This record gives structure tokens, C-alpha cells and sequence, in this order.
């Protein structure tokens, strides 16, 4: 018996705040959280406690500490089959990572629609508000490998596998509403340009290098999604606080056979929130697993990630009523023109048990649709339908990947397909072909119909010649970038300018920076000039005179494109660092901790060492982490209680903690003599917006702090930080 | 509905004789045959009746007859995911075949000991006569591919997977008691020499080619197994009628830790029986699936393959008591010296449901042992231990091949191994390493002990230098070949001479033939002279004077080495062809079928066309096959009843049927006017032993026929066949 | 879509200091640098300038910007074999990364002995001071994936493939002279303990988590290599400024058959130097490719890594 | 991809074209060709866009599909003409 | 034998290298969530060198017991006090 006698090795099977208990496999942490897919996995779940250690063949092992050898100092013998089995399985643990979105974090949950959508789609999972659909969702970055960092600047993937009663539906989306390119034929060119360069394999997790901006400079279609990536969209606070989009126009098909064009949305119920660049970049160093960790811990805490599914719906007759082509994946449909209709809610409420088995082997593909959905001719979507099935043959070892437990449908599946590597299902059908008489033709085809019918494609008219040709309707590149730019707040525009400036400064060939700047001049002059000034480049008279692109269907902004223009802040699940001293004023800490708890905001108690400190009244305060061990990058705000401030007044790490949180625009609250730290961040005596200060933590001190946290960051502090040495 | 109104598409779920019903997956044929392993496969069996046809993702298909195209004569579209999934699975159906033994046929069964063996072994499956152990057995050839023919001249494999309560034990044996070579390092040389030659990949399923005989002539250690292969051992009648052997000395270990050397045997309860060469070779053309079909149909009929497990046991102090080395796998242990102790019975009573999923993916390996067993230093076995684990990484796609349903232990298996391609088991253990405190070190090691203990190697003393050196004690090559030769009947000797003669005639390079004949002269001059004569070679004076090798520990023969020396016939499950005419004497047929039924002998009714014919008394007799459709090759005996013989008397196929049966030494019985056929086989008016004749098919006529059948073939007929042109 | 007229897209094929020129494939940067192994790769090196763009089957492509469709706003057709080859190759680019040392950076070079060692070894690559043996070296971390960061706290790998006249010799060493564990049977237990934990796959490139310290606390044999890992040896400044060791006692065998026990060492001629922890950790975010980059740039500058 | 182990099956010697082949595809299991192109994508400026597309023409031209007229609905339907 | 070579290594380092070793152990063990694991590691450190063990313990808010303070240092390695 190696476990401690007090049982402290084992986390409580109840919801607990981040950091309070060690994290655990979902079925152990939350055994009573269930859904149909989770339950269906029980046949392959393997426990451990009270079982003997064995080989894979079920032979009990006596000594798992030694190889078999001729004498205890002699050579290892080939007959040691226990050693060889154990080392063989180790030697072959790895499988190929995903070609893109290799870095990803996943969870189980469930979806329910708010009302029946039968008037517009026969999809069974949207047919009844009491119909609950298990989901498994993977969030990801795009460029980096499976061992790259979370808080890079990149697009994020948001993939949801819906285990419906009529088959798997996979909605494979991203956190921006468009993509960089128009035709799937170019996807290897684009991806190769953004990925590490082929001679030396650098940089990881970063579009900030020559080949990416070379391609962008030569392919103006990319500029729209580049604007998004350069905005703080490219650096989300959390996968809980980013939007999701299905990228393409698809169709809904109702029982009467009517088709409706649809684009899919996920709205984060926790609000939209992003980091700032210096914070995000430093945090890839201090905690490259920060988003994986934050998701897992939110779910362990009961702060379940919740998203609302929404549809933008366009009638067939309105296909051509926009300035842009609905089938062009570099174009968004502004919500001002076509509102998002709320459809239902998804809650992610349980972590996996084994990350490899459930997360790494999950296969999502946007061709996995169900009756009541269909495709369109969007030429990016069209090529995706080839890729997501092909890629699995190497990644997951063959055509039986749907038998890997996380991938299995909960709906019945029967057909005449046989064999392949790793074949699990043992088919008893006398027949492996149809038509057959020897099994009375079973399993049988099913006509389409209003419910439980066979899949039939919508009979869209095709007419034209066999051509490799881009539609002329796709040939406009600048109006959508411009609409995005004009829709951002002035601080968001600033952060876009700084993203371009930073990225282009890492481009070693200067003519590529110049060429990018020229393209920015075709979008908006103010944007082009501000980036040029940061790169020491001067616009030509001609560039100064490029006329801006047209408005989009008369729009000069759409505030839904901004992260922050319309407040949607939610503090539940956020976290505050509390900087302890060796004699804290216990009444301040009582007021702080209870105020946070009441709003679902977590805390981490930090000091210059581990263990405990004792408050003025004798309360023993447990320390979560050191100032350097849990840097301000990992929190949303910082509070310093009164007490013996001289203990930490001269601690470089403590002061720097405040400087870093200050630079990154985070709310900071200072009680009593903690106000002596005002000198560190240079705060005027009479105070400034975004610094909460009082004689004590009572009264409105916590309310004012929580008000600041609801607005996420103190954007008004931006001119002040500009000169801070931090 | 495509099935016939009368239900005749579906075979009865009851035992039925060969050809009476269409054959069927075993769980449909024999739903109520159960054992722990068959039951445990229920989680993966999939049915079909009354289910809708779907993709693998569970989406119902409406039209499984057409691809999606732009117009009904247009191009196929990339968005046809139903077509691509279906064609993708098809395109990847095949997996690598086994390197050797690729051709094989398998069945489920059970094993039960006759008494407790705890005095000599702690193997749990041998501890009690009540212990029933499920088995899956695969019989195989060695050289040919998975699509090669069954009745080739070759060694056969006989592999048994015991699903014990203490682990999988695989006993991976062959149908001869030795192997061709001494040291595993030469396995690829030997196998490359026997396999099709590398320039042109010829011949399939045959050792009758230059490279095989080249290697043999250069490596006299091969000559013992070569004698077996060249004898009628090389062409068994049926997997039910051959012996099996574990090939190596292994050890039994008992609860006190005492070691006993053991060699394993399987004794076929249907007796020993083989084809003759002409019959076997022609049978590869008429039915290359003959042994696979015969096994499957024997089990369908209730003629379950039964074998008695036998041990030759040698005390540890007796290691050096023979004039050969116990660890030399080109040496057999004569049963006259160490008798076989009969230990239990295995019964094969159910066919698989899906050949690929159960047979093709099954993985046997002789290093799969359990506590109570152990290895020895046999240098062929030692190297096998490496190969059978390594080969599955490509064949079965990775290190989780034990999760392939047929391979799973029924015993518990738990350990800290993780990941690998197509990982099924989802581990919930917080720990993936030991020693660990976080799971209280579970799953835990188990000390060795008398039952349910961990595996510990027998502490054999090793003393010697690190050398690549063959033991001098292995350096004797001719005494065992000679013992084998001297133990054969005169007709078994003639067939061995004929086997060497035929093979060597196919070797193009005549010096290779000459060198092989030189080796034969070192074994037995009579053998050497007879082969030399058929090759047009004359023994030199030196060859004529080679002193024969010594006897084996005083033995100048051992009848246990002969297939036929000691009577061992069983007619149950054999088959007789009955040659019909268009007006059969019903009284003959009634008698024939009644006597055959009483002994469990099957019959096939043959004619010149299909349909039926009508007896003298109006009994309608359904025809099973034509004379050409079901050649005498496929039966054990031929009976021709009386009736309208003029109908068939000048039918060439009918006459030839009897000539071929006659040539291949099969019992023939002729009733009434059927004796007109005596002329086509040149039988004197007064009769001949092995031809049964009478006025009618009375009681005595059938006893005589069945007596011949018990002795398998009419060996006394051999000098008559030279003259028959068939 | 072409190169600038000034030729500034193309790096000079001469040694240049870090940052002065964009970096380039070795055979284009330094085409006059050769050795027997680098030459023998010529059979498979493929250029690009002045060649037509083709499928893998050698068919020239006219339009590499578009899929074949029925009308320019129509569905993509299954007969577009150009699209499907290109996408198929892309869809199958990745192979499994190394179970351990998946993150690593490599270069070509050569080795020669200072004097013949025939008194102690008959190895041909050590027999003559003028026999040059081509090498390929890969430096690595241990725990993290191929896309993890360089300046983590970890042991480093230092693997040299010598292409000798009597066969390949791989000296597969690390930057400390011992290992954590005594018997190979425990390797999967130790590696699983240091690797990201199996429920959530955290942390990448870090032994700072419960399972690693659990294992160490239960297996005191690990303490020696742990001391090395916790020292600044765990955070080298550059692959050029760390020591290498062969980890085990091997044997040398001379022509007379005499065995001598040997342990292998590499001494960095650029000296020993390591970062400090706060700097190493921050550098994993500011430049996760710092060691890869530095090694490439030193070779391009002529600061060739040398080791004794 | 399963039979010959991945997407570099054209590098197996019997499958190799004798014609030139150059493109921006990379990696894959069993990769033989060692690409020296600074670019693995097009369009690119850093290798002056080589290897380059070739217009169709009478000889040594790029492949262009014949511009067959396509007209009808997306159907899973056998032509009556085949019946 | 598990402690003499770690001790030899420790005694061979300069005072600033020793500090960095203390800081590495302290930083790492501060990220170990289960406190008894940190305690057990500090007990192993007390078998190597008490000064090391105390300096780590202090950073982790751990106090060495009397028994731990009394652990006999492992033997020198073949007479060596250090190897630079
Ligand atoms: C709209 C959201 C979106 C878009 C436009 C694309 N990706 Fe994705 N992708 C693969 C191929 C592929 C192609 C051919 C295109 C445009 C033609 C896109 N992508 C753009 C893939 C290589 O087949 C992929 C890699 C592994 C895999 O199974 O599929 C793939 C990944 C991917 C993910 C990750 C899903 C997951 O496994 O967690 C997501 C969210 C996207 N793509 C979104 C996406
Ligand atoms: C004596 C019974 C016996 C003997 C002595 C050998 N084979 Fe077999 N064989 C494999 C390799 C192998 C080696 C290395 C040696 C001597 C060193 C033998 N054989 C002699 C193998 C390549 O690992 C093999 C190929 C597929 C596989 O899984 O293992 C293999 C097959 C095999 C079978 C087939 C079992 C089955 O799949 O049905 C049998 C019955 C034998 N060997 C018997 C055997
Ligand atoms: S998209
Ligand atoms: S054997
Ligand atoms: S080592």
C-alpha cells in the first residue's frame, strides 16, 4: 500500500473549483453525469482497482521491475515475452497526428433544440424540444502539432459530433465565419504556406513568417480571414468565450422537399472574450496547455461550457440578392442583413476518461450529414467532402475507424461492407451483397420520407461545361475585410494594426512586407498607414489614392463583428489572483472570497513560497501557488488584501505581478495599505478608472471589482501602458 | 421480397449431412452450441434481418443502385459520400496474409482434461476434469498463399488457442513431430527456399522446384522432415485424420516448482488417413477448397473433429539419456522409448460466422504460455518467441491485436500499456505507470504460487560463453530419417520413393538431383537405389558402401511412425458416391443407405445430369451432382446399384469414375448388372480383394464394403494399377 | 506572382551571420560543402527552377488554382484526378512521431580521429587520422511532441549516425552521463510518468506534475538523473554548448581480441553554457524554435558545431 | 494508400514516370524525393513561382478537360437508355 | 545504492548552481497538487544532502522531522568529496 492512509491521493467525486483537487478521468470525477453515448461506451471502459497486473493475453505478472536474464548481472534473454510485449506496445503507441488541427481539447455533453424545426428541416435531432442528442466536441488550433501551445495566434476549430437517432452528424466549424481560400484545390498550398517552412521546420504555431505572408500577398482572397486572425479573434481567452461558425452555406430540406440555404452559428453563453498579444505569447511559455487545462477545470467545477446553436436562413429565391456570392467561403453574411435564428443549446458536462482513446482518435468530417440536411456547390466545401474520409485511412489505420468506440454511431448501422484492418464487427448475414435472395435482401434500402427515411440528395439543377474556372462572382476581395475593420472598436483596430505590424516584422524579405502593405491600402487607408508607420514604410501617392471598396449591401459596419462593441460579459468561471502577505487582514479576505463565490468567480491564493500563512486573527490560509508559479497571465484580475504589506512590498515577483496584470489591461483591486503598490504601477493619488481602491475590502469594493470583470479588460488604460517597463 | 415463397433459401438450424443444405455461418447453423468464448463474442456479432441498410455512420440509404450524377447520363459528383464510403471500405478490405501458413481453415470447440494434472503442472486449465476450456483451432498448409489449394503436398499447421482462466495459451504445432531446421536464424533461408522462387514467383504450394532441393542437398539436418513431407503424411485426407505435434520440448512446472520436460501430441480420434499423390494433385484442380469444405461440413453434420491431447514426459535428470539431444527439433522422441500419456480431449463443434473476422485475423503465438508451463533452450523455439509477436504489427496493424475479438482473452486483463493504433479499451486508471500511489499501485503484481499466481521463469542454470555456435550434439542427420523409413509399410515406402522421384524430376538442374540421391544413400541404400532408378542415375561404388547410420537407442523401428501399420480406421464421417441410372433397383438403394446410416457414413447420389431420376418402384431420387461435377477424388468408396445399367454402361464419365476410384485404391461395390463394369477395370470373373460384388445389395455386401472402408484403401491393389489408363 | 527584380527573394550562397539573409535548404546555401553521404543523396534530390508543375505521374498541370466542376458555380466532379491526387498526398503527409525524443533538430557533418586507435579497437572509422567519416546528428528533447518547444527543462538527446566503411554505427547518447532507471522493463513506466498524464494529456514538455514526482518518490534509483535535470544542465543555451554521453558501458575489441570497457563522451568545443529557468521558460513562449533556429543559423554563419 | 503503404507509391521504382515530375506535394510515409525547392506552395515569389503551370496546347501543354456540356438535376438514377 | 552519486553531483556544483538546483526542485514540486508526494520527495532529498533538503523544504513550507535531520549522508564515491 503506496497510497497515503488519509485518502488524499483521490479527488472527490463532486464538483470542485480549479486547483482544489487533482484532476481525474471524467467517469471517476463525475460518475453520475450520463448520456446515451457515454453509457454506450461502458462495454470498452476498463478499470484497475483490485485487479491483478497482466500481460495483454491475461497472464498475471509476478515481477514487473526486471527483465529475465542469465544471472542477476547477465544478458537479457529472448524468451522474456513479458518484457517484449510491454516494450512492443510502448514502441508503437503513436499514430499520425491530424494534418491540420493536430492540437485539440475535447469533451462530452448534450444538445436539445428549443422547438421543433419540422417546418424547415426533417432532421430528426431538431424535430422535438424533448429530444436530447449526445455530443462530443473537440476545439483546436490549426497550424501547430499535437504538442504545440494553446494560446498562439491562429484560427480555432470547433467540431461537434452529434450522435443522432438517424446517424452521426458532424458540424465541423471554426471560430471565424469565413476561410482564407475559395477553392479546395488550393488547400495544400495555403496550408503549406502557413505551416513550418520545409527546409528547417520553423515556426511552430505561428503565421508570422515569410511563406505565409508571401502567399497572402499573392492571393488577395485570403485578406478577409487574415483580418480576423490579426484581430484579437486570433487569441481567445478560452474555448468557452469564442464564437463558432459552420463556414459554408449548407441546405436544410423539409418533409415537403423545400430547400433553405443555412449557415450555422454557435453563440458562447459565457460571452466573447480574448487575450492581448503580449499576454497570449508569454502564456504559450508559462502554460502552453492553458486552454486544454481551462476547459477541463471548468467542467470539473460545473462551469459547463454552453453554446447556443443559431441558423442564418436564406430562401432559395434570394440566392442572388447579395453583393457577394452565398457560395463563396471568403464572404460572411452580415447579421444586419440576415439575423441568426436561435435553434437550441449545447452543454458540455463531462471530460473524457482517456485522452488518446477518445480525443486523439475521434474522427469528425463535414460530409457526415443526415436526412434533412444537404450540401451546396461551395467549391471549398465540395473538396472537404473528399478529404475527411480519405485522411482517416492513414491516421486511424484503415476503413473501420467508425468502429473505434468514440466514433461509433448510437443509431443502428448495418450494410454489406466487410473486412479491412482492425475489423471488430462479426457479421452473421449469409449475404455480403445486394440484391440477394439468400437473406431476403436484408438489410434493405429505405425510401425517403418525413421521418426515418433513406437519404436522397436535393435535386438541384446543374448546367454548364466541365471547367476548372473560378466564378467571376467570387472575384472581389476587399469589401468584406473593410466591413470587418469598420465594425471594430478603436482599441480592437489598434490590436489589428499591432498584429499585422508584429507579424510582418518577422518577415525577413522586406518586399513581402511592402506587398502586404499595398494590399492593406486596398482595404482601408488608415489601417494601411498605421501598419506602414510601424514597419518604417511610406505609402506612395498612388497607394494614398486607391479608392476604397464598396459597402456590403449598403452596410458601413455591423457591430456583431466586434468582440466587444456590444457588452456580453459574464464573470462566472473567471479567476482572480489574491496576493497574500504573512499577516493578512482576515476580514478583508472574508469579504473578498465570499463576494467572488457568490458570483461563481474562482480564486487562487498566491505567496512567495508554498504551504500556509496565518492571518491577523489566526485563520490558516493555504497557498495555491507562488507568484512566479502562477503568473498574472493565468488570471482575469488581481486583488491585494491589507495586512503586513511590508512582507511583499519589496518582493520583485509581487511587484512584477501587478505590472504584468496592469500592462494586460486587467482589473486590479487594492485594500488598505496594499495601496502602497500604487507607486509600482504609477497610479495618481486620486485614482484611475480600472483600479479599485478603498480603506478596506467591504462596502462597494467587491461590487466595483466585479463590475470591471464583467467588462473583461480596462481598454481606457491602453495609452497609459504604452510606456510601462513590463 | 426476393426470397422464395417456400423458404428453401434458409438452411435448417439442425445437423445435416454434407450437401443436404446450403452451408451457413456457425451461429445461424448451430445457435445453441455455446462455450464461454462464443458467448463473449456476442457484443460484436451483428445481424441483419429487418434492419435498414445504412452508411457506417448510421445514415439510411435510399438508393444503393446508383451514384449521384448531374443528370441520369452525367458525371458522378464528388459530394456522393455514400458511394465513396462504400468504395473506400471495399478498396481497403485486404490485410497482409501470414508470412507462412497463409492458407488455413478454423473452427471453435472446447477442451476438457481426463483427470487433474496438478502433480506435474499447475496450469489451471489442466487442474480438474470439470475444467472446460473454449478453443479456436486453425489448420493450415505452410508454403502457399491464402488463395492456394488445400490438398497440396506440404507440412500442415495445427494451431490451438486455449482461452484459459489464467491467460491464453496457444499450442502452435504441425502434423509432423520435427522441423526441417535446427536454429531459428536460418528460418528465412529455408522458407525462402521452399516458397515460390523470387524472379517469377513459381511454384505455388509445391516444394517441387530447384531452390528447395538445393537447400535440402546442402543442409542435411533437413532430411528428417523431408522424409515426412515425401511420405503420405504430406497429403492428409482430412484435417480430422492427421496427427498434431508441439514440435519442441517445453516444460511443465508444478506447484513445488519441479520441472518436467514435455512434448505435446494430438491423436486424431477419427484415425490416421491420407490421400495418394495422383489423387491429391488432381484434387487441387477439382476442388482446391477440399479440406476447408470437408472441415466445415463435418462440423455441420455433427461429425465433430476430436483429438486427444497426449504428453511425452521426461524427468529433468533424464535430459542426457538418449542418443539424440532433447532440444534438437529435427529429432523425434520415439513413442517406444517415451510413451504418450493421454491427458484430455478437444472437440471442434462450431464453425465461425465470418471467416475474415475470426479466422484471417486470429493471431496464435507459441510464447503465449501460462503459469504451469515454460520454455527450453531449443534454438528453434527460442527464435520463434521473437517472430510471432513482431509479425502482428504489420499483419494486424499494430500492438492492440489482442483487442481483435477472436483474440481477446476470456480471463481478465489489466495493465499500464496505452494507445497504439485502433485502441479499443478506454482505461479509467488515473495511473499509467507503476509503482504509483495515485491508484494505490493497482493493477498489482502477484507472487508466483500454486493457483492464480504470477508467472515466474523456471530458474534453469545457464553456463557458457556468448557464442553463435551449433551444439555438437545436434550434428547427426541420418539416424532419424532411417528410423522413420524402417517404420513404414512396404506400400508407405513405395509412396515415399515416388514422392522423392516425382519432386526431383521437376528440379531442372540435374546436379541438385544427384546431390539429393547422395544424401539418400546416407540414410538407406534401398531407398537411394529406388529413387536413383526413377531418375536415371546410377549409384557409385562409394555410395553403395556407405555404412548405414546407427539405430536410435536400440530401436530398428517404431510402428507409431507409420500411418497404417497399426489399424486405426473409423468410417464415421466418410462419404460414398452412389452412381445412379434412370431405373435403379430400389431394394438395393434402401439397403445401401440403411447400412451407411448405421455407421454414420454419408452418401452422394450421382448421375449424368441434375434433377431427379425415378426408381423401379416410383421412388423419386434427387441427384446431388453429375459424375463430372463430383469426381471420385472427393469420396472414400464408390457403390453402383442394380437397375437399368444400359443407361450408364457406355457413359465415359461413368466408366472413368470407377477407373479413377480404382487407380486411387478405393473400395468399389457392384450389385446385380453393375458387375458389367468389372470389364472397364479389368477384374477377373472370379473377383479380386477390394471389389465387393453380389447379385444384390443384401446385408453381407454392405458389411464387406464397410470393412474395406475401415481399412481406408486397398493397398494390395497397387501392382494392378500400372496397367490401367486413368 | 514573381520574384522581385532586385533578386532579394534569394539568400546568398555564402556564409552569412544570423538574420542577414533568409535561411535556405543546405544544398542551396552551401552547394560546395560536400561529403560522401551528402553526395550519395543526389539520386533523390529534386530541384524546381525551370520545371513544369506536374502530377506525381508526370502530367503537366494547366490550372493549379481550381477544381473541375460542372459550370463555374457548379459541383466538383469525381473525374478531377488532379485535385484528388494533390489532396490525397496532403491527407497522408503525417507519420507517427518518435515515442520519445519527438522534438529534435539535425545537421550533416564529418568526423575523423586524432590518431589510430588500433591498439584498443579494430573499428575502421577509428583506425586512421585521415579517414573521414560522414555523420548525421540529431539533437532532441525527450518528453514533448514534435511540435513542443525547444528550451524546456528536460534531458536532451544527442544521436550521431557515422556512415563508416564497415557499416553504420549509431552512437545514441544524451546530455547527461546516466539515466533515470536501471532496467529496460521499467522504461514504459518511467516514460508514462514523465509524459502528459493520460486523462487530459497535460503537461507538454514538463516533468513538473504529479505522476513524474510520484514515480521518482517511489523509485529512488531515479534521483541521480533527477539531480541533473533540476540543475541548469536541464536548460542548455544551445545544442553547441552541452556535453554528450553514451550512457552505458560498451566494449572496444582490438584485432588480438582484447576487450576494454568504454564509456563515450562528447566535449563541446564551444564550451558548456546553460540558460536560467525564468529565461528558458519565457523563451519557450517567445521562440519555441530557439534551439532549432540557433543550430541552423550557426551552420549557415560558419560557426560550425564542433565536438570532441 | 493501404496496398502500397501511402501516397508515395509513384516513387516505388516500377511506378516511377520516366517523364519529369515536379510539384509542391511533400512528406508522406516512405518519402524518397528530397525536395530542395525553398517553396512548398504556389503561387510563391521566393522561388519565382517554380515549378510553374503550363497552358494547354498542341504539344507538351498542360492538361485541360474537354468542356463537355453537363445539364440535369443531381440524381441517383440509372439512364433509361441503359435499361 | 541510490544516494551517493546524487550527493557527489550536488557537492561538485558551485554555490550558484546549487541554488538553481534548489530552485528547480522547489518550482517543480510546487506544481505537484498532492502534497504527500512533495513530502516524500523532500524525504528522499534528506537522504542525499541535508542542506539541499532543507532549502527545498523551506520553499515548500515543509519542516524536516528530527529523524530526517538525523539521516547519515551517503558514502563518498571511492574517496571523492567532489569532482569539478
Ligand atoms: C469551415 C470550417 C473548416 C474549413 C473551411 C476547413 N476546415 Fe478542415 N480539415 C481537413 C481538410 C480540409 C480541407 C480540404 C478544407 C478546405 C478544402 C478544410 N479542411 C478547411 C482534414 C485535413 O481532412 C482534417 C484534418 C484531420 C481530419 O480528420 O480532417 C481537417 C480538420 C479540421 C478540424 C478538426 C476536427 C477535429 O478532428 O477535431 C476542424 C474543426 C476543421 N477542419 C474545420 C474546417
Ligand atoms: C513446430 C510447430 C511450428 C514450428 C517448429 C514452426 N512453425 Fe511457425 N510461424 C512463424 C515463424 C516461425 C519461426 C520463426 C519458426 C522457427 C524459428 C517457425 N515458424 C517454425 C511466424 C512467421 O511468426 C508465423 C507467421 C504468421 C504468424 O502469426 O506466425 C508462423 C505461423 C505458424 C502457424 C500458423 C498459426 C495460425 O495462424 O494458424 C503454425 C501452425 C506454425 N507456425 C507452426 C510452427
Ligand atoms: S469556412
Ligand atoms: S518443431
Ligand atoms: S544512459
Amino acid at each position: 500500500s503506496l497510497a497515503p492512509e488519509d485518502g488524499s491521493h483521490r479527488p472527490a467525486a463532486e464538483p470542485t473549483p480549479p486547483g482544489a483537487q487533482p484532476t481525474a478521468p471524467g467517469s471517476l470525477k463525475a460518475p453520475d453525469t450520463r448520456n446515451e453515448k457515454l453509457n454506450s461506451l461502458e462495454d470498452v471502459r476498463k478499470g484497475s482497482e483490485n485487479y491483478a497486473l497482466t500481460t495483454n493475453q491475461g497472464v498475471r505478472i509476478a515481477d514487473d521491475q526486471n527483465s529475465l536474464r542469465a544471472g542477476s548481472r547477465g544478458p537479457t534473454l529472448l524468451e522474456d515475452f513479458i518484457l517484449r510485449e510491454k516494450i512492443t506496445h510502448f514502441d508503437h503507441e503513436r499514430i499520425p497526428e491530424r494534418i491540420v488541427h493536430a492540437r485539440g481539447s475535447a469533451a462530452h455533453g448534450y444538445f436539445q433544440p428549443y422547438k421543433s424545426l419540422s417546418d424547415i428541416t426533417k432532421a430528426d435531432f431538431l424535430s422535438d424540444p424533448n429530444k436530447i442528442t449526445p455530443v462530443f466536441v473537440r476545439f483546436s488550433t490549426v497550424q501547430g502539432g499535437a504538442g504545440s501551445a494553446d494560446t498562439v495566434r491562429d484560427i480555432r476549430g470547433f467540431a461537434t459530433k452529434f450522435y443522432t437517432e438517424e446517424g452521426i452528424f458532424d458540424l465541423v466549424g471554426n471560430n471565424t465565419p469565413i476561410f482564407f481560400i475559395q477553392d479546395a484545390h488550393k488547400f495544400p498550398d495555403f496550408v503549406h504556406a502557413v505551416k513550418p517552412e520545409p527546409h528547417w521546420a520553423i515556426p511552430q504555431g505561428q503565421s508570422a513568417h515569410d511563406t505565409f505572408w508571401d502567399y497572402v500577398s499573392l492571393q488577395p482572397e485570403t485578406l478577409h480571414n487574415v483580418m480576423w486572425a490579426m484581430s484579437d479573434r486570433g487569441i481567445p481567452r478560452s474555448y468557452r468565450t469564442m464564437e463558432g461558425f459552420g463556414c459554408h452555406t449548407f441546405r436544410l430540406i423539409n418533409a415537403e422537399g423545400k430547400a433553405t440555404f443555412v449557415r450555422f452559428h454557435w453563440k458562447p453563453l459565457a460571452g466573447k472574450a480574448s487575450l492581448v498579444w503580449d499576454e497570449a505569447q508569454k502564456l504559450t511559455g508559462r502554460d502552453p496547455d492553458f486552454h486544454r487545462r481551462e476547459l477541463w477545470e471548468a467542467i470539473e467545477a460545473g462551469d459547463f461550457p454552453e453554446y447556443e446553436l443559431g441558423f442564418q436562413l436564406i430562401p432559395e429565391e434570394d440566392e442572388f440578392k447579395f453583393d457577394f456570392d452565398l457560395l463563396d467561403p471568403t464572404k460572411l453574411i452580415p447579421e444586419e442583413l440576415v439575423p441568426v435564428q436561435r435553434v437550441g443549446k449545447m452543454v458540455l458536462n463531462r471530460n473524457p476518461d482517456n485522452f488518446f482513446a477518445e480525443n486523439e482518435q475521434a474522427a469528425f468530417h463535414p460530409g457526415h450529414i443526415v436526412p434533412g440536411l444537404d450540401f451546396t456547390n461551395d467549391p471549398l466545401l465540395q473538396g472537404r467532402l473528399f478529404s475527411y474520409t480519405d485522411t482517416q485511412i492513414s491516421r486511424l489505420g484503415g476503413p473501420n475507424f467508425h468502429e473505434i468506440p468514440i466514433n461509433r454511431p448510437t443509431a443502428p448501422y448495418h450494410n454489406f461492407q466487410r473486412d479491412g484492418m482492425h475489423r471488430m464487427g462479426i457479421d452473421t448475414n449469409p449475404a455480403n451483397y445486394e440484391p440477394n435472395s439468400i437473406n431476403d435482401n436484408w438489410p434493405r434500402e429505405t425510401p425517403p420520407g418525413p421521418k426515418r427515411g433513406g437519404f436522397e440528395s436535393y435535386q438541384e439543377r446543374v448546367e454548364g461545361n466541365k471547367v476548372r474556372e473560378r466564378s467571376p462572382s467570387f472575384g472581389e476581395y476587399y469589401s468584406h475585410p473593410r466591413l470587418f475593420w469598420l465594425s471594430q472598436t478603436p482599441f480592437e483596430q489598434r490590436h489589428i494594426v499591432d498584429g499585422f505590424s508584429f507579424e510582418l516584422s518577422k518577415v525577413v524579405r522586406p518586399y513581402i512586407r511592402e506587398r502586404v502593405v499595398d494590399q492593406l491600402a486596398h482595404i482601408d487607408l488608415t489601417l494601411a498607414q498605421a501598419v506602414a508607420k510601424n514597419l518604417g514604410i511610406e505609402l506612395t501617392d498612388d497607394q494614398l489614392n486607391i479608392t476604397p471598396p464598396p459597402d456590403v449591401n449598403g452596410l458601413k459596419k455591423d457591430p456583431s463583428l466586434s468582440l466587444y462593441a456590444i457588452p456580453d460579459g459574464d464573470v462566472k468561471g473567471r479567476v482572480v489572483a489574491i496576493l497574500l502577505n504573512d499577516e493578512v487582514r482576515s476580514a478583508d479576505l472574508l469579504a473578498i472570497l465570499k463576494a467572488l463565490k457568490a458570483k461563481g468567480v474562482h480564486a487562487k491564493l498566491l505567496y512567495s513560497r508554498m504551504g500556509e500563512v496565518t492571518a491577523d486573527d489566526g485563520t490558516v490560509l493555504p497557498i495555491a501557488a507562488t507568484f512566479a508559479g502562477a503568473p498574472s497571465l493565468t488570471v482575469d484580475a488581481v486583488i491585494v488584501p491589507a495586512g503586513n504589506i511590508a512582507d511583499i512590498a519589496d518582493n520583485g515577483d509581487a511587484n512584477y505581478y501587478l505590472m504584468e496584470a496592469y500592462k494586460h489591461l486587467k482589473p486590479i483591486a487594492l485594500a488598505g495599505d496594499a495601496r502602497k503598490f500604487k507607486a509600482t504601477i504609477k497610479i495618481a493619488d486620486q485614482g484611475e478608472e480600472g483600479i479599485v481602491e478603498a480603506d478596506s475590502a467591504d462596502g462597494s469594493f467587491m461590487d466595483e471589482l466585479l463590475t470591471l470583470m464583467a467588462a473583461h479588460r480596462v481598454w481606457s488604460r491602453i495609452p497609459k501602458i504604452d510606456k510601462i517597463p513590463a
